């Protein structure tokens, strides 16, 4: 009888967060913890027949867990499936939830290559530069700059929708630097970004790293700052 009339999700706590893009994706937003402060890692949840998806996992398993126990209901669709754009503890910081319970880490080879090196799973890794994923009635294709927020750092693309998931490597409207570019890389960062503005500059929204979705503006963006 009682009910609300909202469209995105956010759970009692408010910590996580999805927004609804269209009819058929939304944008999960986990908010992690920088300790004392809130890092909120904004994602990208597809709307499919053969599986739920989110690009990027949460933060930590303990995050995914109370992620997976709401959008499996929410979605009326269990995730079995999820895009990893690089080795990040915001990307397969819980991929150790997601290949207990049965979830496919789609990445590139060397996205399970430098996996490990930190401590993380080993995911698919059996994706490319630029190559067309189908995860049932949902195209997603992928595509690789070059280097910058990591070594095999990449760019979702939905041509479903000209949506584009430039990740951390496309820094936020809310930025003012890349910050921690330990294992990134400055010196072809800004000849990444570039890539995805003068090849798939066609885009009808693009999901940073973290905040919400804009536009091709968050390209530009990181150059602005990264310069
Ligand atoms: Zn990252
Ligand atoms: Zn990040």
């Amino acid at each position: 009888s009682q009910k609300v009339e909202k469209t995105v999700i956010k759970n009692e706590t408010g910590t996580i967060s999805i927004s609804q893009l269209n009819k058929n994706v939304w944008v999960h937003t986990e908010l992690g913890s920088f300790n004392g402060e809130a890092v909120p890692s904004n994602g990208l949840v597809l709307n499919t027949s053969k599986g739920l998806v989110l690009v990027d996992s949460s933060w930590d398993d303990k995050l995914t867990k109370e992620l997976i126990e709401m959008v499996e209901k929410k979605f009326q669709k269990r995730v079995t499936d999820v895009i990893i754009t690089h080795a990040h503890a915001d990307r397969i910081g819980g991929i150790k939830t997601l290949k207990e319970r049965g979830i496919k880490a789609h990445s590139t080879a060397l996205t399970a290559e430098l996996a490990k090196k930190n401590g993380y799973e080993e995911p698919l890794g059996d994706l490319q530069t630029v190559t067309n994923l189908k995860f049932g009635n949902m195209k997603v294709e992928t595509f690789y700059p070059g280097k910058g927020h990591t070594e095999d750092n990449i760019v979702v693309w939905l041509p479903q929708y000209n949506i584009l998931v430039g990740g951390c490597l496309v820094k936020s409207t809310s930025a003012k630097d890349l910050g921690n570019v330990a294992d990134a890389y400055v010196n072809e960062w800004s000849t990444s970004i570039e890539n995805v503005l003068k090849r798939y500059r066609n885009i009808n929204a693009v999901v940073p790293g973290h905040g919400e979705v804009g536009d091709k503006g968050l390209l530009l963006h990181t150059l602005d700052l990264l310069k």
